[PDB]
């Protein structure tokens, strides 16, 4: 019943939530594999699609909602020329240096709207041919670029399929000072990770417009997965012949704290798990030693993450780990009132034994 024991019990509660999630993931994977086989057999601009096995499930940090999954389909696109749409690196237009994607251009700019419309049309046709699993495509929602499958097993699982372009070019200059892992995972790892492809995911800016509709955000979901699964200064961190740390446990707890708060308070709508992930990436940089994340320090490590997060809220600053000029907590993206509200709620939990965990 002490504070430390209670936090360990929350981790036990999250451990129990995993079984339903793992079972659901196996059903999701069967459907997704079936669909990818169909899309790989059919002749189209999307024939080369593959699953990118990233996101919270494959990082082992999906803590809730066994009825909701996101999956990314990557498509290699040669000779992408990027234009920064926001010079922070928050958004890009895609242009090209014939061209396999020529049907989806609006002038020299790749239309996410056109490309996604065709993606959706094909998915819808091919899903109707999957006869031995109960699966349909959800009606398109304006402003939602994912193509959502509805699987009945017999319970309903929603799967959001996100198209990601893959570029094998050098990472965008907005990322030059990003991935600050040099004192933690080191310079050789950083070099190696930056030699890997990067991804572009459709996302509407919702700004002045014109090319509202045709903007893309950068995605490093592969790099993030690698970091989560290779997160120690020692190569053996959390392996069978190494020592456990509490890095992922702290991420899980903080994600759960935010999830529980968000369920109760619609004033926290603008926050999301990626804020917590980004914060913990910075914490792992700040405190690189595995000994700083000893399992015995679960409570103190959790508390330092909350303190760091509260300082990000106070300063309205949380830099994208890969794109340092992109401030996820800018005044423009999140109102001061929302940040002050979340600060208050976090301090309350922290000072009163985290009652919200129990809801
Ligand atoms: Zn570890």
């Amino acid at each position: 019943g002490t504070g430390p024991d209670k936090l360990k019990k929350v981790l036990d509660k999250l451990r129990l939530k995993r079984k339903d999630i793992s079972e659901a993931a196996e059903t999701v994977n069967k459907v997704v594999e079936r669909l990818l086989r169909r899309m790989q057999k059919r002749e189209s601009e999307f024939k080369g699609v593959e699953q990118l096995n990233t996101g919270s499930y494959y990082e082992h940090v999906k803590i809730s909602a066994p009825n909701e999954f996101d999956v990314m389909f990557k498509l290699e696109v040669p000779r992408i020329e990027l234009q920064e749409y926001y010079e922070t690196g928050a958004f890009y237009l895609v242009k090209f240096k014939g061209n396999p994607l020529s049907h989806f251009l609006e002038g020299e700019v790749l239309s996410a709207t056109k490309m996604l419309s065709k993606f959706r049309k094909i998915i819808k046709e091919e899903v109707k041919e999957i006869k031995d699993i109960d699966v349909s495509v959800e009606k398109e929602k304006p402003g939602s670029p994912a193509v959502t499958l509805l699987i009945r097993n017999p319970e309903e699982i929603s799967v959001d399929i996100i198209l990601a372009l893959e570029s094998k070019g050098s990472w965008p200059i907005s990322t030059k000072e990003g991935l600050p892992i040099q004192g933690w995972l080191g310079t050789k790892v950083r070099t190696n990770l930056r030699r890997e492809p990067f991804y572009l995911v459709p996302k509407n800016a919702k700004d002045g417009n014109s090319f509202q509709g045709e903007t893309w955000r950068l995605s490093f979901s592969h790099t993030e997965k690698y970091i989560l699964n290779n997160h120690g200064i020692e190569k053996t961190c959390c392996e069978s012949s190494g020592a456990k740390c509490c890095r992922k446990e702290c991420l899980k707890l903080m994600k759960y704290l935010l999830e529980q708060l968000k369920k109760e308070f619609q004033e926290l709508d603008a926050f999301c798990s990626y804020h917590v992930k980004t914060a913990i990436f910075h914490m792992w940089t700040q405190d690189p030693q595995d000994s700083q994340w000893d399992p015995r320090n679960l409570s103190s490590c959790f508390d330092k993450l909350l303190a760091f997060f509260l300082e990000c809220l106070r300063t309205e600053k949380l830099d994208h780990y890969f794109i340092p000029k992109f401030n996820l907590f800018s005044q423009e993206l999140i109102d001061r009132k929302s940040k002050e509200f979340l600060s208050k709620k976090i301090e309350y939990e922290r000072n009163n034994g985290f009652p919200i965990f129990d809801k």
